[PDB]
């Protein structure tokens, strides 16, 4: 009876032999990294390569191994499960790096969060926001939201509702804003410009003001700038800017 | 005992070459578009070709690879899943590009966000906001929501609740307004104007008006000036609008 | 040892040529519709009648193909997986044609969004919004929520909330807004009307007018003018629509 | 070596003729309902029943289908998840008829959505609202919302919080309504009724009317004549209902 | 060659009659509840066995039922999946049923809707809310939602932020309160009470009333005269409460 | 012909009798605990020992069983399915009673709802609430939202707003405030405070107040208390607490 | 007919000890840490080796575990599915701990929720908050949303919108401003301020003032001292903070 008996502890061990010199070559070709990983790699990649020389082995003795096969597969796919959204990351970067509409020192506003890219990490992302501390955006979220490059266009749009006295004219403004436009320093004319009454207000008319400039200098000091002139010179004609206005009707009683 | 001991590294060096010259099949007819492209379908299609080598090898000798299979089809599972929203961005182009209902220098409005198309990407979409910049959004996300097509249709509604003195008449101003229509340049007359008060105000009466125009010379350029002249009129018939009124009742305590 | 080291490049070529007659026959019947679309289904009808020509080949060498087949499994299954949120937009309109509730000329409110029908595609759904622009709502979206048509019934309600002066009487504008009601020209009297006081305002008393009207003509003309007449028939009867009323209370300290 | 090379034609073509007495058993006890109905299950029953034949008739000449099954699983797969949601509608459905705790005519309120019943598709659910538009709700949804069903039980609960002048009596007023309560036609005095003063107001004191009424008429009038007389009693007492009581204190700078 | 040809129509037959008494075993254990489910069970049970029974007489012909399998098994998949839910609901209610920390006649708030309980269906759960209609929860819902029940304990707290004259003594109100509290017939005193000033208002000062009381006659009532008693109190203590106060500067302009 | 014909009569009741001494050390080792559980593990143990037995049976005899155990698969997976959700509330607490970060009588702020500890059902956690009645959330919830423990750290800060007359000195409320922190009895010390002007308000002028302190008999109590002197001081300093502000401009029209 | 039969209870006695072993094997390298844990790795390592027992044992008989391997399949399924979530805690933990971007004394604002780091569990992450209280974030949770170190950069940026008397001059404030921000001791002037007019005000102007400190003694510290001198000298110049300024028109009716 004996040739199989004797077969199996010839294979079982041939192989779990192999355990030691891949569990060793894990600690070999990718080890001294860290303590977690190289013992995280190199216990799993043993206890592994240990369960299917045990498997294997239970082979060649002719059992059924389709019952630890079939608990071995519905393992390893709680694991392929575990793993889903990190691996997400993980070709998320690898698709962000390579087909990159995006690379490092642009500005962006991925959802809501604007800031200067600083790290594209395996997985994460890192952006140095205009606040200033550095925010980790895992790849995953990265890939698949609406990225908004605010560097790959070398000019922005800026605007207003600039309220006036309800009073003034369609034209008198029109052609103080108009004077101011063209004061400025920091300013496109090649751009256009779409000056006018945008609505009834309140308390006070509203003046939209849509005017370009350049990346270069603005972020938004430029209207912060072109506030200070056009307040500089709305003030200055005589023409309000008014406080909320209240038309009281009295009646005791 | 020999043959099959043989047949194995006899085989197993076979495909074992068969990774070189597919290794360098994939860096021939692809690579040298990147590093990362062309060591990554490289270091995989290679790695991969590898593992399949070396189970077939084991299945010449007469090893049970049920327990191996099992492995790598639960990995090339946990695989499939990390790709699964890339894929469906890229066959989302995929099905973008073949059945077009969009296509490049239209305008549209997706989700929210309005702009003029630039790119077409392999995965990714690209619009230059009205603001500007450039906005990246995946085809994933684009194949899927309400694509607003502004540029398909020739002409578009425009809209105002233009307050007025809630105490004017309702066919002074409702003349005051046909007669702005129509001094108006820019503006359709074969398409409808529905012109009526919409409804009881806080403070003031309000007026819709409802009117069309051409996509051509419009956008918001039309609704200003037509403010601007549906001022000039309503301020003109010694018709109010009127600021936020309030009665006030006076007792003492 | 010869016949299926024979057999092999017999089959594998056997089949191998059937690539091209099943590439041009993928070029035959369907090509020339795009060349996105025609090289598209042309290469990979193609390189997949390749893949299983390959495996077939090593198959009749008696090699284990298990290996690779794990492979293209766990391929087919990332594919299956890109597909299956546009192949839902696909059986969506199959449904939708199908069985549909809804069908070209009708105007509905999917999602919050009100337009006319214009376009059944394949995946996707084309309304002409009251605005004049054409939305491309894809299929998957649409055979899943609420489908609100507006054209499968004949006739709708119409309401308000006319703030009066507070302090009119009970029945004075119960009888007024009866009589305007029957006054009106386009008004059902087959459907009921529910006008009484619904709340207690805090500036103004509120009344709701429930009335119904015809598809035909209605929309915003028979509102508006509906309240055209509730104004000039309420600013006729001497009741008063209130400004906010305020009661103010005065204390020096 | 004949006999194989021979059944396979014997057998491919055995099945390949049950390819039209499908398609056509198909286009027999089903079609002629539509021509995309009658095209759709006659295309697909029959390249299905076609797919089938050839992969088995590849079988009989020693041939691996191994590889194909794969590919026709991994297709079939992504079919099973297109109809996901569709066939989630159907037995929806099935569901919904089969254990009903609602039927037609039945009001109710689906997801904030009220109406009464008209419908039950075999994916759909159809509503005619309040509004008189038919919403068609499918099934999937409503198998799983919150089926707010108000006819199955025959009395209702309605509410106020009816602002008195803030310094009349805490059973002034709590005996006028008592008294308007008892006055009233349209109520029950088998359920009870919680008339107390529930909050310390801004302006004005706040009583919470709870009371209850029979579905058979109170459609909107109870609650409105219910008010319309607490209107008619409290403006009735020297009660005073308050506007907006504002303290001023007045000083220069 | 005979024999396979005979034994396919012998197995064929011998499973195809046992279609009928698994028809009507179907129908005969279970119909006659209804029409839709005495001919869903046994259309479906029936259509089953039978291609169950076709499938293996072309097996017994020696026919390779793997194409066929493969269909058969990517069919039932999308039948587990659109009763996923449903199916859900069931086990939903399975151990809803048996580990309950909840049964019937107890009063809850699932997800923000609160009523006492009427019915534990299969799938279905159903309130009789205290607005007196009957929502139908399904058990998929229940079973995962934050079940608040409310009868488990015997005591609840009660509270206020009770608006005192900003000029009135931390301790006056501090006690006239502590002696309200008392002279309830419905309070505890064995459960504490937490009055203090909670926070500095806009035109009043705050006040918080934690109390605690009895299930058994409380809800709203006890809320309701315990405010109808601190105002009997605070209007009778020459103790304000304040109408909004505001200081009106004043200046010209 | 026989044996086989046998060996199924044979083997099919061999085990159909193990139905009976499974059905009944079902009933025997877990039985009696409720008729539900008893008749629910006894009917499913059951009719699954049975149809397992029917299948293995069909198999002595030479029979394709590829087909039902097909079905038997599809089947246990839409079983698989409905039971994700609950058994992931199981293994929910078998994660939470083994790593607890969290054990009964601790108090916790899970998802906004925050009440201390008194059950770890098998799937369920109970809260009493401050409210004083009993939530019930599922495990499945728990183990995965931030659980917020406030019972694992023995101090907590506490925080205001106090708004000031915007005229007085910023730091004669700076020692005011300094003065109260340190007449409390209940305050650290060794904790800091951090007590400046937060922000310009609206109509008053906002002073921060941070504060620690221990959670034994604090919570809302001691920042009442806190409160309660920093009135009885600023009331006391001719330091202003503001009614809202207002400036007003007069001129007619 | 004997060997067969004795050769089961052989085998199944054989692997049956072996149950005995390992679960003592379970319960020797890992018992003892818990009740819980030692008797739950000791019971499923036990019954799970018990069903591979039986299994096998009837394997040698010649029996068809086909239909039982099914049931054992996808059962371990349903718990693959439970401990997906669970189990992606952890390796949501080995990717944190092995990766991190994050480590033990940073500050973080992992989802609005701000507070230092104290813990790294297996699955759980823990935060003293700013509060004091200790949350525990789930790394499941933490792994996959934006992780935003603070600590990360040294430096932060602050701001304003302090509003100003609306009459006051663009440079005037722009240098009491320019003056309180260099006698700060707390700031930077390597890094930029940027002090302009930000927008138009309705009742105040408003000026934002964006500066740069220093993490160590920041906080909220610095803003609130700056704004202690921003008072201190805004208030020092004549220069206006006003209440809500509001331009009252009278007329009687």
């Amino acid at each position: 009876f004996g040739i199989i008996l004797i077969k199996a502890v010839i294979v079982f061990c041939i192989g779990f032999y192999f355990s030691f010199f891949l569990r060793n070559k894990t600690m070999k070709l990718l080890s001294k990294k860290d303590e977690i990983l190289a013992n995280f790699v190199a216990q799993v990649t043993f206890i592994l390569i240990l369960i299917i020389t045990t498997i294997i082995a239970l082979s060649t003795l002719g059992v059924q191994t389709t019952s630890i096969i079939t608990v071995l597969g519905t393992v390893g796919i709680a694991v392929a499960l575990a793993l889903k959204d990190y691996l997400s990351s993980i070709a998320g970067g690898i698709i962000l790096i390579i087909l990159h509409p995006f690379k490092k020192g642009d500005i962006i506003e991925i959802s809501g969060l604007e800031g200067k890219v600083e790290a594209l990490n395996f997985f994460n992302t890192s952006l140095r926001l205009h606040d200033g501390r550095l925010a980790v955006l895992p790849n995953r979220s990265v890939a698949n939201s609406n990225i908004i490059n605010s560097n790959n266009t070398a000019c922005r749009r800026i605007e207003w509702v600039c309220g006036v006295g309800y009073g003034s004219d369609i034209e008198l403004v029109h052609k103080t804003i108009k004077d101011v436009i063209d004061t400025m320093e920091k300013i496109d004319k090649n751009m256009p410009t779409f000056i006018g009454i945008t609505d009834f207000g309140s308390s006070s008319l509203n003046f939209t003001i849509r005017v370009w400039a350049k990346i270069e200098d603005g972020i938004f000091n430029v209207r912060s700038e072109l506030i200070e002139r056009i307040k500089n010179a709305l003030d200055a004609n005589h023409i309000e800017i008014p406080f909320n206005k209240l038309d009281i009707a009295i009646k005791n009683q």
